């Protein structure tokens, strides 16, 4: 095969594969577990991923612990013991609605925080949502920022200029510019749909309409049997997220104000989990 870089070996003992690639590792200094993402050599996506993770600071967004640029790229992250949200929804497995809500609330908070900070994720899927423990009441963090974008400066400059020569299509694009972040809200809607129902809104399974046609039409596969079990409030929010027009689509703020999320119990649980995660690092402070 091949060997791990010496600088990596110097600080970590590498262990089992967790997914593929992500490996379990032990930090020598602390004897604590970490996760190490190995990216085969690329530079562009890795450079941005790192610079983004370093600057972001939010409980529902994964933190970077270390970085090694060698034969391959190594990104050292927090270990999320609960693993990927994906494993909870595969094989038509479904989460109970109350659990969906606790996880979705935190997803919303994370994506809201991204957008406030001028970052779009662009590739949000159940496999990029991590769970902090094997308990179903737990914290989630978003990860995998390789496809992210940093927020129209070109257009704005173009607008400050000799309008005389400006091309029609440029002027037309002004109507929609600055709504790229809406793709994350679409992704959140699909993820929420899947968590609630245990099946994807759009797929080629038992249907003759192309996946593409389903998506651009916004006509998701609605199976009343499955959804009978789910509140009308939950379904209403999905509908507002799976809106085809990006300017009309619910923002994270709108989603957070939605009746389905006005749930002080769920919020208390999150706040409880937060404080628990933090006890081990909380210093004393001025009374
Ligand atoms: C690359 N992308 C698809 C996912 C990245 N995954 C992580 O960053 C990550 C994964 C895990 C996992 S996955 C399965 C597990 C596990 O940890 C506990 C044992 O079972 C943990 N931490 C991560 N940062």
């Amino acid at each position: 095969m091949s060997v791990y870089p010496k600088a990596l070996r110097d600080e970590y003992i590498m262990s089992k594969t967790l997914g593929s690639e992500v490996k379990l590792a032990f930090e020598r200094k602390t004897c604590k577990k970490v996760a190490i993402k190995i990216i085969s050599k690329p530079a562009l996506n890795v450079e941005t991923e790192i610079e983004i993770l370093k600057k972001l600071n939010h409980p529902c967004i994964i933190k970077i612990k270390n970085f090694f640029d060698a034969e391959d790229y190594y990104i050292v992250l927090e270990l999320m013991e609960g693993g990927e949200l994906f494993d909870k929804v595969v094989g038509n497995k479904r989460l109970k609605e109350a659990t969906c809500k606790l996880y979705f609330y935190q997803m919303l908070l994370a994506v809201q925080y991204l957008h406030e900070n001028g970052i779009i994720h662009r590739d949000l899927k159940p496999e990029n949502v991590l769970l902090s423990s094997q308990e179903e009441d737990c914290l989630i963090k978003i990860t995998d920022f390789g496809h992210s974008k940093i927020l129209e400066t070109s257009l704005m400059r173009t607008l400050c200029g000799t309008p005389t020569y400006l091309a029609p299509e440029v002027l037309v694009s002004v109507g929609t510019a600055g709504y790229n972040r809406a793709v994350d809200c679409w992704s959140l809607g699909v993820i929420l749909f899947i968590c609630l129902s245990g099946y994807p809104p759009f797929s080629e399974h038992r249907t003759q309409v192309s996946l593409k046609d389903q998506i651009t039409s916004g006509k998701y596969n609605f199976i009343p049997e499955v959804w009978a079990e789910v509140s009308e409030k939950a379904l209403d929010l999905v509908k507002k997220l799976l809106v085809v027009d990006p300017k009309a689509r619910f923002t994270t703020e709108e989603a957070l104000r939605h009746p389905w999320l006005q749930d002080e119990d769920m919020k208390r649980k999150f706040q409880d989990l937060l404080s628990e995660e933090n006890e081990s690092t909380a210093l004393p402070q001025v009374l």
